[PDB]
């Protein structure tokens, strides 16, 4: 009918260059990847955990994974939105979820990412409709920023529901070391000096960082100025043009971590109790 | 024509794998099988429960007795969802109930469930021939999280409305060794032990925590490790190997209800107030 | 043309097994059959009522009673639902009801039941032909329990809008010995304080009681027990079991109206605050 | 064509009986019968008003009085509804108005009646061509209750948008004497008295109440007894036995107007803004 | 379809125009123009800013950058309302972003602004299709005046986030010697002399003070003087009269800044709380 | 759609019969016809006046002067008021706004005024999109009587705030001869003396003053006349009565002030602490 929508969500890099969540890396390489490795043994009781969510403040690396996951994943695979949008013309949407499961049924290896999760009456019907869809390997994921508000009830239908941190220092040692790689820098540089600053941030802020850093040594030289308009010999070989610890001072004290830390404890609060695996 | 879609209503486990709801057993002990063996008694006055709705959060097997029913019944059966919609070009869907009651009555004395009674104007079409044709035996039975919610009198016509609370203690332990079926394990463990650790729980969580007990086995050992991820020894040992005090151990520590009690007291006491049996 | 539907909305029981309402069985005896019988009385100014409405709270067989009113009487009748939809090929389901009142007028003085009438461009087009098609002797009934939304002038077209409240204890004893027809029972009854432990109930709930009074002589005996499957001469005795206090008092415990009140309140305010006969 | 709803348009009492507004019955006493009789007055300006527009609460006769003109006129008339639709078979209905003010202009000079024009592309079409064909003496009308939403303009394009109140308590006795017509009926009634508990209604809610003590006589007589169902000395005595002010009385205290008066109200200032 | 709006947002000064802020046009001659004359420099690690967002009080030519960027710039412009309407007929604007981003990447390396982005449920619909759609080189720019209220997290998804400076005092030599152009005036005056008085204004308020001073030649004289209705010669040589420090003390004197500074203070106190460079 | 709301706002005394605010009287000769009579004076930094604000108690004429306006005011007008009404229908009203300013300037040079400016959601939206809008000659004005809530940038938005005094004793001299314009008096009446006594009185109080003393003249003379409908020689020459004193005097103690003058003074201490001309 008209379900070139769902034809839009559809697709087809590397999967251990992230930096923490040893357990929830843990646990995708089991109920995800063994399954189609080992069909014999999962099933029942052994079956794979069917669902869960990702809790976690911004630029934690929620979004970031699934370009990863698929982008390895053999399998067929959809993103989605909250834009499984409504229309008078059409006059309901919830007919694209019966064959949106179905299809994937048909595809029967196929999952899914979806963010936004938080998206009156067609809220009620869609949320609805997911359900006896909800309930062949598939699985589902969910993602957040204020899961406070899972409307009702699918603190359970997702199994785990994890919490994540804004991450720890040593990791921000392995995140910036990791981020500089194919780059000119001077080696004086000392990540643990740098890292003890590095307080409150997350994973955007650090690679923003680093991206101010390289920023900065152009902001050193003719910056504001021209080349008349050209690419002078010294701005082509900026590629070997290096980076100090300087350049990341001035960054450091010039930017915060453009964000608050009581959501993070409020939902830290609910991942305890209230909160899943 | 488009009626079409009440065919896939239709569809091809056990009964007594259920632990509590002794007082739905009953019911349909009674209304159910006895008219099929006994007739005469039920006429009238006696003529059989016309239908009835349930109650309760989620986890609890509202959505799991009715397919132990289609394994038990030699009846026909009828899923229902909310995508009972139309369109601009249909614009009429009251239709397809007054096709679906005179489908049942003429296909067979049948049985429905349904699920989301969320169930604008069109709500009120819906609403308004549902009535009608809810009044040569028919069953209705139904389930919904949202029980305050019911817009109008089916708190009448259904002649029984009932919530089902979590269990007591000792029935979690059955639920549990009703699930070690398929299920290997030592004897060191003590059911009612854990079913004190099982405080605030439902079905989905006890069963959950039991795949938990179970895939913990794994997670004792290195997952990205491999011999080409081929079945090593141990991975052969994988139906040898047990599910003991520690296995469980880590799940209990690991799990929350994910649930909130404030609904189940509101419903549990409407279920009273408003609520009859 | 395809308005055969508007012959399944028709036919061609008995009537003083309702008890209570000499209000309105006397608006009927008045002015239908009787003018039957002396049309000679009846002309202009002391023509017969052309249309009434009703007000009330479910459970109170309004949508019951017209069922066996129409089969007590011998002149035509139609059963209506909101079932007037038309499609995007139709377009165009006024002509239903010109096409209806004709053939109305055509066969008799006409009696048209019709059930929540508490009913977008076409719903104009619908509710405003239906008025200049409202005005041989023909008469209607509408039920609803939301009049609080009777749109604009139907309030006037009928000239009779009528309320009936729920029952009192005298005429609750006669309903309840309404429901033991040809009914056992044991002589240890007093319907005094049975009768007042009714209030906020309907007829329907008392209904529902004394069904679930006959099935709880089932519900004292082994009702997990089985006859091997076959007959027991006690499910055979059980015409011969007679009913008892104590085979209700569990009932009245187990039992609320599962309805509101403050409804009645509404629409009991609504019944003289513009309120017609 | 398809004209069977065409020619079913056409159809073939008293006008003094009617108690209210003789400034409309003034405005159509000129503007029906003197355009037969004295074209030379109609013509140009002082032509009638070609059309006009009504609205006002139910039970005001608005839906009645275009039947006592239909037995009062002479002219041809063309019963209208909101029936100008059509399947995915025709898919256009403005060829109907195109046929139909041709067959009006080809009969004979005629009036038009409708209720409820509050009545999507096929509107959009229904507005399109009915302005084509709104404007060889050819006359109309139409009428609704709610003016809230008056469509477009029309009230530029209808000379009179009239509102019309729950009449006045005078006019409302002499009702009551149009009432009690073919009635045996004492003399102690003080209908004016009467009429001052009837304030808050219009004209069909006094009918109804009138007939309402109508059938309290019967009811003061024993209903579901039998007769026989003999019409008995007392039941043929209905035909002489009274009306009185305790049959009136059971009507007084039981009817209510069966609807409030904030749409007569609100309507009630459409007639100065947009008046 | 029906969003042909988005079209009406595009369109098709110079750019010196603006007086100071260093940094805030080094971002853009960093991030707009060498991205289109050096690409292979701005690229992964070196990537142009995906986009910034701004603060202050309006009066400081924020919305006034705009017209001269797109005066300027190569690639085409967006402009942006918070008048993403919607209708019940529609229910639906979030399409209206997917065409937006769709369009962006379609047309051009192009450039978007948004004003007030402040601006229930249909807010979390655009704020959530929004952020996905926000992660070719693609500019875009934010703006606002209460940044104390930016919702939830897009602190993050524009990393420059600025708190300009109210309008320091050489700047403000700047401006007024940038506005005395076309300008007749005398040469008494101390622009600095003025400057020790306008600790409160933002630029408006004293371009708006120019403008004061301007008119203030003409109300030397009556507005009710004459010409017999004309233009008199020397109301075409107010030119030839000079502006004077006569002319400025009455506007001196009449205008207050007509704003406070605790605003600027409060989200002050914020840009070095959670406040990104 | 329903633009009918915009064009119906559009409607249709003279600008000499005031009294208060000279200063007033000569600005808004000055941003209005002289733009008109020499366009070529008004350029760039010369332009005219966008808009401003007033500030006074109510019933002080700023209503009364804009009827004023539009009597001379050779150029087009606009009412408005705060009914940017909303729709579950609609949802989106500040496209009317959008649409407005795109029509005016479609139009003609015109002008815009609103009263009660001092108008959750809906706030934010109107205010939103008031801004872009408000930025083919033109002016525009609003006016409230609490601006001490203004926004700060509507504070700036409107180039000028003005506050209206309530009446100064020579002005309410001219304001009583004023009001006595088109009314016969005798000769003992001081006005002066009453001037002196006539404080806290705005323009519609010493209006209403001066037509209680007209209808005081009636109050002497035989007010309870009931003639039979006649008219009683002295109530015919009520208008022809001379008003005195003894006419004034009852009409002083009748009517009062029955206005805040305290809050008004606070904001006139606002109208020039951060209020601008
Ligand atoms: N655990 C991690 N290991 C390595 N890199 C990380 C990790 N978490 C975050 N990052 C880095 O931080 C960035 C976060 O991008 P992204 O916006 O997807 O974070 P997010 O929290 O998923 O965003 P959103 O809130 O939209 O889901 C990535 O580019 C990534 O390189
Ligand atoms: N009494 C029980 N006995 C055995 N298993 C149970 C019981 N209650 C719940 N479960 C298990 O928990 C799960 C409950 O699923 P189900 O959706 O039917 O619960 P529910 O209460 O219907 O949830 P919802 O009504 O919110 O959809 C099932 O997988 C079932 O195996
Ligand atoms: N006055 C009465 N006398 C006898 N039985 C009654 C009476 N009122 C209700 N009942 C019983 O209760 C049931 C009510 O059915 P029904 O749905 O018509 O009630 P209702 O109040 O008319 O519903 P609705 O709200 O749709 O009008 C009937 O099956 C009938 O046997
Ligand atoms: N002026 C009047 N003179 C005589 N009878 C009247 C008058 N007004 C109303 N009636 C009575 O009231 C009844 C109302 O008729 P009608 O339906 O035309 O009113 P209406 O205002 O058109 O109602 P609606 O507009 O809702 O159709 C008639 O049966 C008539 O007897
Ligand atoms: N840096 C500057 N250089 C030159 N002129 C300036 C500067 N800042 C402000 N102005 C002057 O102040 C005026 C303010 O314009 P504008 O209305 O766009 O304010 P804004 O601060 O952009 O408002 P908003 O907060 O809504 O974006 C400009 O027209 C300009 O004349
Ligand atoms: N400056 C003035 N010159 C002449 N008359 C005035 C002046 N100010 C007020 N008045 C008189 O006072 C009365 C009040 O006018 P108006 O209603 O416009 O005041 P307002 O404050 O705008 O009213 P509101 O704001 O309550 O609508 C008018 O009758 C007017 O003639």
């Amino acid at each position: 009918y008209i379900v070139q929508a769902v034809r839009g969500t559809m697709a087809t890099m590397s999967l251990d260059d992230i930096i923490g969540m040893h357990d929830v890396k843990q646990v995708l390489h089991e109920a995800v990847t063994l399954p189609l490795l080992v069909p014999e043994f999962f099933q029942g009781l052994r079956s794979p955990w069917k669902a869960m969510v990702l809790a976690g403040p911004p630029g934690t690396g929620k979004t970031l994974i699934a370009r990863a996951i698929a982008s390895e994943s053999s399998s067929t695979f959809f993103t989605v939105s909250s834009t499984d949008l409504s229309s008078k013309w059409r006059g309901d949407s919830e007919k694209i979820v019966r064959l949106l499961f179905e299809l994937a049924r048909f595809y029967a290896p196929s999952i899914i990412f979806i963010d936004q999760i938080d998206t009156h009456e067609a809220s009620r019907r869609v949320k609805s409709e997911f359900l006896v869809q909800m309930d062949r390997r598939v699985f589902v994921l969910a993602a957040t920023n204020i899961p406070w508000e899972l409307d009702e009830a699918l603190r359970r239908r997702f199994e785990k529901r994890i919490f994540i941190p804004l991450p720890d220092i040593d990791a921000r040692k392995k995140l910036i070391e990791k981020s500089m790689e194919g780059t000119p820098k001077s080696d004086e540089i000392n990540y643990d000096d740098l890292a003890a600053r590095t307080e409150g941030f997350s994973g955007a802020d650090v690679v923003s960082l680093c991206r101010t850093a390289a920023i900065n040594v152009l902001r050193r030289y003719d910056t504001k100025s021209l080349r008349g308009g050209e690419l002078t010999a010294a701005m082509e070989s900026l590629k070997a043009e290096l980076v100090r610890n300087i350049d990341f001072e001035a960054a450091l004290q010039a930017v915060s971590p453009s964000a608050g830390p009581d959501t993070m404890l409020k939902c830290k609060e609910w991942c305890d109790s209230f909160g899943a695996m």
